[PDB]
């Protein structure tokens, strides 16, 4: 299995979405050491070690690049340590909101541009290839991304000719893809309380059937408050929306 | 840049190739990939141009996708994406010590899975979310089914999760310029570039009217929210409460 063109010209590289996490390092681990490791994926961008804690990272050039290097290092024995290689979190991402129609993921890296350099800008598609209303925008740094969330709170960011301003806000991290594995879990005795019962369905009759039918009746009770306020919301946006 | 090397086969290793010229035989889709291994099913919607290949690992399928993609083939520039899940799950209401091994091996009595994942937030905690990929949609339908009906308890906290189809989501391709359909109401909207509304102007004030309605549904939200999670907790009380039922 051989390679050699694995870019994508439009894109930059060297960016956030390229720098991998290393832990479980050798004590005496070295920069040159480092690159060493990860040199068959050509030359590494930005690398730091922490020397004593045991970890570092790299910066490759691509983000597919990265993903070869992720599952071919990680749980890699080096001097009587598994390396724990992971994608590290973005530092200057953000999250959009009430974006309005006709909105590209150029025009969207287009538009955050004036609050500094962009690396990336997506507009959330469904399954049908229409938008969402939700979209991404990623920084280079962290300055660029707390200018644009101050300037987008305070004053109205308007995309398009509808002056309808588009809402900015910390991009919520979630992690679907290690998610909690079974070594990481804190065995305790609150943990063994839940445990003692294995997976199953309640028997129609027992305490437990009784009290987790009262709450499929909660969560439907749930259901019903927030589809009430979900039909609220819309008649209050086709108000604003009538006017001019 | 010499490659060598867990479940094989699965729906996450499964490629769209589409804008395939018409004459595409299925020994030609398997010629193209042949550097990635054996592959499992090659289908060829052969009057469609586009079709369906499925690599061994991940990671193949990744390498095979930025390789493969905007190739040229006879006049015609490849598309290779990675094709959707036709059976994932969304499981809320997760219960508290729940692993990825455990929800995986809970909802393995519908049928075979393939990846079960207990969602994390940034610090490490379960966001209460999870994901069930079953292997085809049969095992899924009995999942949905099942677990709405009676009540699926993962641990001993009687709280039974929920099962809900899998919204899936595009935040990697998302919507470029070029799907944009270039109408007339599209040069309307594009009138005015991207600004912040000056005071004085009209687009100030009607902006200021959506900022004042977009703050009336964060209370109408958080008030919710607060009725939501305190009507719980005079559920949560009543667990060992009327546990001294016998
Ligand atoms: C999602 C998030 O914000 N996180 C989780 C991931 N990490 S980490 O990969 O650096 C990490 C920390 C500790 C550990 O031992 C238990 C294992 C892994 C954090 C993160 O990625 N922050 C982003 C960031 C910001 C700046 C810099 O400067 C180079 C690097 C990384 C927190
Ligand atoms: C998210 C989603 O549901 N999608 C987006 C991806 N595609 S596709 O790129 O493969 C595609 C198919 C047909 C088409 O019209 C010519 C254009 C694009 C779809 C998808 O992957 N669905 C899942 C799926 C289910 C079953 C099978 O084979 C049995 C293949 C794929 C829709």
């Amino acid at each position: 299995i051989d390679l050699k063109n694995f870019r994508k010209p439009g894109e930059k590289t060297f960016t956030q979405r390229s720098r991998l996490f290393v832990g479980n390092l050798p004590p005496d681990i070295t920069e040159e050491e480092m690159r060493k490791l990860f040199e068959k994926y050509g030359k590494a961008g930005e690398v730091f070690i922490h020397k004593d804690k045991g970890f570092g990272f790299i910066r490759l050039e691509t983000r597919t690049l990265a993903e070869i290097a992720k599952v071919e290092l990680d749980n890699m024995p080096l001097r009587g340590k598994q390396l724990r290689v992971r994608f590290a979190c973005h530092s200057a991402s953000l999250t959009v909101r009430n974006l309005p129609q006709y909105v590209s993921n150029e025009l969207l890296e287009e538009a955050f541009s004036v609050f500094g350099q962009v690396e990336r800008a997506v507009v959330i598609v469904d399954d049908r290839g229409r938008p969402s209303g939700k979209g991404i925008v990623e920084f280079s740094g962290k300055p660029a991304a707390r200018k644009a969330l101050d300037r987008c709170s305070e004053g109205s960011f308007l995309l398009t000719t509808f002056p309808r301003p588009v809402t900015v806000e910390p991009m919520d991290q979630l992690d679907d893809e290690e998610g909690l594995p079974e070594k990481l879990v804190i065995k305790n005795q609150q943990f063994h309380k839940e445990r003692e019962q294995p997976p199953r369905f309640a028997q129609p009759g027992s305490f437990e059937y009784e009290y987790a039918m009262r709450w499929k009746a909660l969560i439907e009770m749930e259901k019903q408050q927030q589809d009430q306020v979900d039909r609220n919301i819309k008649e209050a946006r086709e108000k604003l929306e009538m006017e001019m």
